[PDB]
């Protein structure tokens, strides 16, 4: 699969890490009930790059939200429903090119993170 | 394919706008060209189920349907038109390359009615 | 019509495209004031709203021609501070290398009716 | 295969940029990605230090039709992340370009 969205590059020690109801990019054509999902570290070492997936999508489809692993957080913004968000599913970089990652001014990111 | 982003529809209300909102906000294109339709694109996820329907909005005489001339009745296909914009085909505008070229996130004026299940 | 480096300007209504002397010439921060200076050439592809695409002087299809000369669907735009010689170190766009530049004009930039930038 | 438009030579002065100035303007892009070269073909096409057809070059690497750039507070690493895909080369208000350059 491919996430929808560009990847977020670390930079330094700290790892990515939100506080609830922060994280989840502006995507202004999703419901409020979509707005749920989790970031995957992928590393090559290099700079790791997190990639947003929505619940119920990507590599960690079976996991539920909040599920503790390894290279997976979970974000969620204030008014999502726990679903599998299968209407959206992940992109085809085939089909379709990949979606700025942005977010929502006032977003709390880590040292090394940059959106 | 579609300059914009597809309107997924969350509900069981189908797409529809009063005449002159629901054509998307687009700098690099005239008022002659505020006129376009929506065409609904579903899918079904196969799950042990009907997904949730994306219409897609192409321009005036582009697209699977550019020779639907406008107000063409047609099942999932709804019409758009701003006041002011021209009755005409519209091949400078076009279709837009997917995985090649970007797609533009489907805005609308402040103000636009949508129908439940559908955002912007 | 798309050797140009630029995007085309579309006709939308029935005035033919024209500036006044020292407007016209597309946003090009890359190069110098003695590069701004060139010409619009229409292209017609029921007849579609026309498109202007724009060639530096001595460039695309009108190369040859001189600054000023007649020809229809041929308008010719300068900046102030513009040389009167062939740009051959621009030439024409190739588009299995480079995109088309979106054609820009400054703010105030006079246009004709249906023309927008 | 650069990201940015080709900063165009009018002359024969090549391109140079004193220490500090030179990178492109990438709001996309963090503080310690702000460093790499120009390759020569005339344009100059910026690659970001790692990528591009130069990638395996150290920065500071004396061989003809490369030159460097950096910014204040940049690291020097392969900014293998941003890769190479336009965008219009933007440099900040200021920046001290050779003759025969313009942006
Ligand atoms: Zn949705
Ligand atoms: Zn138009
Ligand atoms: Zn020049
Ligand atoms: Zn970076």
């Amino acid at each position: 699969t491919a996430s929808w969205f560009t990847a977020l590059t670390q930079h330094g020690k700290e790892d990515l890490k939100f506080p609830r109801g922060q994280g989840v990019p502006i995507n202004t054509n999703s419901s409020p009930d979509d707005q749920i999902g989790y970031y995957r570290r992928a590393t090559r070492d290099l700079s790791p790059r997190w990639y947003f997936y929505y619940l119920g999508t990507g590599p960690e489809a079976g996991l539920p939200y909040g599920a503790n692993k390894d290279g997976i957080i979970w974000v969620a913004t204030e008014g999502a429903l726990n679903t599998p968000k299968d209407h959206i599913g992940t992109r085809n970089p085939a089909n379709n090119a990949a979606i700025v990652l942005q977010l929502p001014q006032g977003t709390t990111l880590p040292k090394g993170f940059y959106a």
